[PDB]
């Protein structure tokens, strides 16, 4: 009559199952040193069908397809990700779902965003162009990080995955949240947002909370050199309705109870402290994303976009 109910979602369950797998095979293949242009349109497909022989954790009938994963394993190499810790990081403990199909791993170094077939296409045109980049920069970007890019079958029906490096902290909890575009129009967060405890804030919010990044000429030159030519990388490919995510996590708050002789396992690779002398002491997350990559639950000329956005977000310091 009505929908059936499970302790763990198929989907996921697969996911986890065909990540398992796929980085099993890829410990017996050497990786290359060089990428040719044939790894850029590669795939692994995986069918399982299994009659009359029934698993709680795992259906019966199911798909999973990994996109390019040459690619992909040479990216996570370059962005100082391990195989095993990507396999760990993912599988060891199950994932924390947020807000439609956006996950957490349990050890919040990575995210994992349900996408669709039309974006996993615009992923596959750019690849090869975004590998180059992250060879030019020595995976020195605030773009994202992507890690891995997968399709699950399950019921004849197919989602698309996409896992990327958290821009967040891997503990150190997120006190307020802006997605800032420098448009020309108004940007503001509806009444319904700001009702939730961490709501996407924007422009006018910013500038209304009279909101500044107080970090350091010496890593604002830094930031800003990164930015510029992270920026001008999106211009060449025509690239344009993309933001910066800031993340403030705010010292004094700290972090809850479940953070004697442990240290910090894991880096935040976007994170940046407020410098000496400063309102309030805080850390800094701030990457790039756009309608695509935003952490967030899917639902006019790229230069001058381009010196527009520069110009907004060299404001905030
Ligand atoms: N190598 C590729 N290069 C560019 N776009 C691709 C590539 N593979 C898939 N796509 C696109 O990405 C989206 C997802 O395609 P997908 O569901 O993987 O189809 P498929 O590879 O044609 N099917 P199958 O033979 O069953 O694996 C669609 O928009 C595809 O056309
Ligand atoms: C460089 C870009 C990160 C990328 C890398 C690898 C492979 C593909 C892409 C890409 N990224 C899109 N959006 C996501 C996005 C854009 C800008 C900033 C952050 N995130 C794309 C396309 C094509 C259309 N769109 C909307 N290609």
């Amino acid at each position: 009559k009505v929908k059936v109910f499970r302790a763990a979602d198929p989907l996921v369950g697969v996911f986890l199952w065909g990540v398992a797998h796929s980085i099993n095979e890829l410990s017996q293949v050497p990786p290359p040193v060089m990428l040719l242009p044939d790894d850029f349109k590669a795939s692994s497909k995986i069918k399982v069908n299994n009659h009359l022989f029934h698993r709680e954790n795992l259906p019966s009938h199911f798909k999973f397809k990994e996109y390019c994963p040459q690619v992909f394993r040479n990216l996570r190499d370059r962005f100082g990700i391990d195989d095993q810790d990507y396999l760990v990081s993912l599988t060891r403990n199950p994932p924390s779902e947020s807000e439609g199909r956006f996950l957490i791993s349990y050890d919040r170094t990575l995210v994992i965003k349900e996408v669709s077939s039309e974006d996993i296409a615009d992923m596959h045109s750019n690849l090869s162009n975004y590998h180059q980049y992250i060879v030019k920069c020595h995976g020195n970007t605030l773009l994202p990080q992507f890690l891995g890019m997968y399709r699950v079958s399950v019921d004849n029906e197919d989602s698309y995955m996409l896992v990327m490096r958290n821009m967040f902290s891997h503990r150190l909890p997120v006190h307020r949240k802006y997605d800032l575009k420098g448009s020309l129009v108004s940007r503001e967060a509806s009444d319904k947002e700001k009702v939730k405890e961490l709501p996407t804030l924007k422009d006018m919010d910013f500038l209304n909370k009279n909101q500044k990044v107080y970090i350091g000429e010496e890593e604002k030159k830094i930031f800003l050199e990164k930015l510029k030519r992270d920026v001008e990388f999106l211009v060449q490919l025509k690239i344009m309705d993309y933001s910066l995510l800031l993340g403030i996590h705010d010292i004094i708050r700290g972090s809850e109870p479940e953070e004697p002789g442990e240290f910090e396992s894991f880096i935040d690779v976007y994170a940046i402290r407020s410098a000496e002398g400063a309102p309030q002491k805080e850390v800094y997350f701030m990457g790039l994303i756009d309608i695509l990559t935003q952490y967030d639950a899917k639902k006019v000329h790229p230069e001058q976009y381009a010196k527009r956005f520069l110009d907004f977000i060299t404001n905030i310091f």
